[PDB]
């Protein structure tokens, strides 16, 4: 009956991605601090006892 | 009683790195200077005799 869009068949458009979401990522790095040390085994002192 | 120095195991330090001998590198290049050439077989003809 009519000239439509149908017979124009477009193509469309990309809205990829969002540049922030909320990710779980790691929980530790919350509570206590990062201490970044040279490779190798790690040896450090543990104070227990009052 | 005390203190010890051997419950907090020690790490330690680094003479280095030493090489046990000393390099045999070569003795032809020292008897016979060497004489490059372009890539591919070398020929010389030798005449012998009289």
């Amino acid at each position: 009956d009519f000239l439509s869009v149908g017979k124009l068949e477009l193509p469309g458009s990309m809205i990829g991605a969002v540049r922030d979401r909320a990710i779980d990522s790691g929980v530790l790095a919350k509570l206590s601090p990062e201490q970044p040390t040279i490779f190798g085994p790690v040896k450090g002192a543990v104070f227990s006892g009052v």
